[PDB]
DNA sequence: GCGAGAAACAAAGA
DNA sequence: CTCTTTGTTTCTCG
């Protein structure tokens, strides 16, 4: 999951478990609480959740006063709401159970992680992740981000995708973005036109928008239906005829039209 | 590669190179040779290698008598002899030619770098970056780095790595001889005693000659090599000490990871 | 001071 | 990028 999908998922959290004490909280695998699973069980127990957040691709669960838990999905972490008698699954993690349901958390891969940070380290802990800006008109800024690429020779994919520049975009949609700037995903960052670099600007807050409300895309959002590049190797680009390539960059699959995006 | 290993490269081409005419040098990635390429492959084309030393990490070529190339691998830098019809491979960018085969430098990063420096500018090249004493009982005396200890308020571990208390240690070394002072990697420079000064001394010393003789160590010429199976703490996450049992912490200082006892190591 | 970060870069690991 | 980490050194930041 990319920024709109964690922000999909922040609302129907938001909708359904503000409110509600935790009852419990219980792991099959403990160590991906980095900070301490018994720690957090300790300190998040019969507590309220008042809130959920999210900065970047990170999901942020106001819980009590003193602590919040930053949770990172990274590749395939799923949450979902059950019944109190729900069976387990085959990669459910962790778990908060309520008065009458729980919120589980599973990860096939088991990359995904939660962290148990002070209210006071909240922002420091992204300050010292130099995490980028929000992908908005508000908060990123085309002057600083035009002077970053200007000073690097980094492709332009990869570079977009350190999450420095700004924060938000995976693989799906960083090709989406590049294919609607008319960008190869191979252009170093200081060979970018002034002109390019606006559009580049733009095009990722209307595609982290849009996405954000279609909630997602599904592969219950619809973003994948308004998918220009990804997916397609072979079909038609809508905008010029060509067909769509796949190539692999700095080791990701990457779709781009050999036309429209050209190095 | 840390001492041990450029010291192991060092020996396995001083077997195999010295006396070889280069007949060509050429270059996929000439921007690693900070002093210019061209002017690299003008001054050694045709020049015999004389010799091959060592100061710190770098590699030090005596090819012809006006020149110098001092070689440093950084992270993954890795030379090997190959035949002269040898296929590339993906991450090779510089080429030594002689009429029997080549010398082939690879680096998967690219960090590694080449310098021309004439024969007169060699000392003053290591002088410049203050490269500390060698660690042998004979060049790495006790005294200086006390003093230099006693006035600095520096963490230790980044100290050792700046390569001027004493020349060779890397992350893997560093954390060794920590683990065997029983120092923590945190511990302020100044909060050393003198005994634990001592005994790190002849710890950099003792675990530094135990790793050349063992021909370095190989974790992923001069991959041969043993001392990997005579680390301590290096790697070693959630295993047990072995001199006390408990778990090995891993923690970032200064930006590196390290690994140490934390009964043995108390900051 | 100092330590922190970042640059240079690619691929492996979790 | 899903993000962090890696056998180094030199450099700018705060
Ligand atoms: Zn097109
Ligand atoms: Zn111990």
């Amino acid at each position: 999951p990319e920024l709109p999908e964690v922000e999909t998922v922040r609302r129907e959290l938001e909708k359904r478990i503000v409110g509600q004490k935790i009852i419990s909280i219980e792991a099959t695998y403990p160590r991906m609480v980095l900070t301490g699973f018994e720690q957090l069980k300790k300190e998040l127990t019969g507590k309220i959740i008042q809130g959920i957040i999210r900065r970047g691709k990170y999901l942020i669960f106001e819980i009590g006063d003193d602590f919040r838990l930053i949770s990172h999905l990274r590749m395939e972490g799923k949450y979902r709401l059950a019944t109190l008698d729900a069976p387990r699954e085959k990669h459910d993690h962790l778990t908060m159970k309520f008065s009458d349901g729980q919120l589980i958390y599973a990860d096939v891969r088991k990359f995904g992680t939660w962290e148990l940070i002070s209210t006071d380290q909240v922002l420091p802990y992204f300050l010292n992740k130099k995490i980028g800006p929000e992908p908005t008109y508000e908060d990123f800024d085309e002057k600083l981000f035009r002077e970053k690429l200007r000073k690097s020779t980094k492709k332009i994919k990869p570079y977009l995708l350190e999450q420095t520049l700004v924060a938000g975009l995976g693989n799906i949609y960083v090709d989406e973005v590049l294919w609607l700037a008319k960008i190869h995903p191979e252009k170093e960052a200081n060979q970018l036109i002034e002109s390019s670099i606006h559009l580049l600007h733009d095009s990722i807050i209307e595609i982290l928008q849009k996405a954000i409300k279609l909630g997602g895309s599904s592969i219950t959002g619809k973003m994948q239906n308004e998918l220009q590049v990804y997916g397609k190797t072979g079909e038609k680009c809508s905008r010029c005829g060509a067909e769509i390539q796949k190539i692999k960059v700095a080791g990701r699959g990457t779709h781009f039209c050999p036309f429209c995006q050209q190095k």
